């Protein structure tokens, strides 16, 4: 068929399927190749749905080319390991949400267990004392 990518090298794609064994992903309109789920992340991969999301954008990892029908081997837990640029992108902001990012609901992060009791309320300040 054709190739134009080479082992080793990272792309961005989208996922196109996902599968018990792997994720497809769409990398160019002549290039598709095949996350397998021993790649998808380093263990664990109990299911892939937990790890990858079709209609998603990713970026792989090139592990085999198979020029003679233009698939890939890709991998994820390779560029999940992998560093970036520590600024902003389109989606960084998670504009997704619908509610305020905090851990808790008695404050914006209030983990405990000797008070995991109210939901709304909370003990007041020891100064309650006197």
């Amino acid at each position: 068929m054709a190739a134009k990518f080479e082992v080793g090298s990272v792309y961005t794609g989208k996922v196109t399927g996902l599968q018990a064994y792997g994720a497809f992903v769409a990398l160019d309109e002549e290039t598709q190749g095949l996350v397998h789920i021993s790649e998808v992340t380093h263990g664990f991969v109990k299911d892939i749905n937990e790890h990858l999301s079709v209609g998603d954008e990713v970026q792989v990892k090139v592990l085999a080319v198979d020029e003679e029908k233009g698939k890939i081997s890709l991998s994820i837990r390779a560029t999940q390991a992998a560093p970036e640029k520590k600024e902003s992108k389109p989606r960084k902001p998670k504009a997704a949400q619908v509610s305020e990012e905090a851990s808790t609901p008695q404050g914006f992060n209030t983990l405990k267990d000797k008070l995991e009791e109210w939901i709304e309320m909370s003990n007041r300040k020891d100064l309650i004392k006197k």
